[PDB]
């Protein structure tokens, strides 16, 4: 029936976020972002210390390319044949995957960053209820967790939180114009990671 407001909401998904050491996270990106081969993404990242497992599906000179990846002791390993593990080196170098769930510059950050919150509704996200909530995350804000984006000015993002329980984020969305998309979906908040 009737939405909570947006805003203390927020403020608590800001704060849980903060707390986060480990989630499963499900990325995919739409249409086209100028710099950015990824199309999909799947895994289990943890921090303190930063490990992450998972599978990718991206673009590397015109073909898609499914790989597996492990980030384990700050290097980036992939599967770029069937069962062939290659070295690609410092995973900061590309990107450090432990940046999504630092409390200054992943979701925290850009849930902090997030303006003009309002709830626009209720939608099931893996099983639970959230409210779907719109907005503007900054430019900074953006570019700091997602560098390829090149935001100018505020970007239109819709965020869905938990709507009981712990309040954390379930799904993140930063929309570039047209249909060209960028969307993250969050579970398993505090999941033990394996070891690579």
């Amino acid at each position: 029936g009737p939405l909570p407001d947006a805003k203390p909401l927020v403020e608590e998904a800001t704060a849980q976020t903060k707390a986060l050491k480990s989630a499963h996270m499900v990325l995919t990106v739409n249409g086209k972002i100028p710099g950015l081969s990824l199309k999909t993404l799947s895994g289990d990242l943890t921090t303190n210390p930063t490990a992450a497992t998972g599978n990718v599906k991206l673009t590397l000179g015109g073909s898609d390319i499914d790989a597996d990846f492990v980030v384990f002791d700050g290097i980036l390993y992939a599967t770029l044949t069937p069962n062939q593990w290659s070295d690609f080196g410092p995973a900061a170098d590309i990107y450090d995957p432990a940046q999504v769930l630092n409390p200054d510059t992943g979701l925290a950050n850009v849930l902090a960053n997030f303006a003009d919150a309002k709830a626009e509704g209720r939608d099931t996200i893996n099983g639970q209820n959230t409210i779907r909530i719109s907005g503007k995350v900054s430019a900074q804000a953006v570019n700091q967790i997602a560098p390829p984006f090149n935001a100018t000015q505020p970007v239109p993002a819709t965020v869905w939180i938990q709507e009981t329980g712990d309040h954390q984020l379930a799904q993140a969305q930063l929309d570039r114009g047209s249909g060209n998309s960028v969307q993250m979906t969050l579970s398993k908040w505090g999941e033990k990671v394996q070891v690579t």
